[PDB]
DNA sequence: TTGCAACTTAAGACTCACTAACCCCACCTTATGCGAATAGTGTTGCTCATTTGCTCAATGATG
């Protein structure tokens, strides 16, 4: 369990560029930057625990889908 | 001679600036879909308190 939980914690520290890239999208909507990144960090964790590898994908483009549920949803409800 | 307290200078952060009044305008938005859960609300059979109209019931005042 924990040699699983370090490398999902590597794969994140990988994959926190790709957060901060598509968080630059969706600023002005009436909120702060650091709590798009915190959301969006939320959203990769979500999608680490529902990636597969012998699917044959890249992990970033199935990751843009939880990353955007969690922005949407985080603006979307606090509005 | 050399460290060391002591004095001197400079750099930087913070606070702070009259009193009252009147008039005007400008103010802050984009996934879909699905099921599950929940809140709401709808219906109904059934209470509980509260005001009036009214009757008994007696007792001294009056015929």
């Amino acid at each position: 369990e924990a040699k699983a939980r370090r490398a999902k914690k590597e794969m994140v520290e990988a994959n926190l560029r790709l957060v901060i890239s598509i968080a630059k999208k969706y600023t002005n909507r009436g909120l702060q930057f650091l709590d798009l990144i915190q959301e969006g960090n939320i959203g990769l964790m979500k999608a680490v625990d529902k990636f597969e590898y012998r699917r044959g994908y890249k992990f970033s483009t199935y990751a843009t889908w939880w990353i955007r549920q969690a922005i949407t949803r985080s603006i979307a409800d606090q509005a």
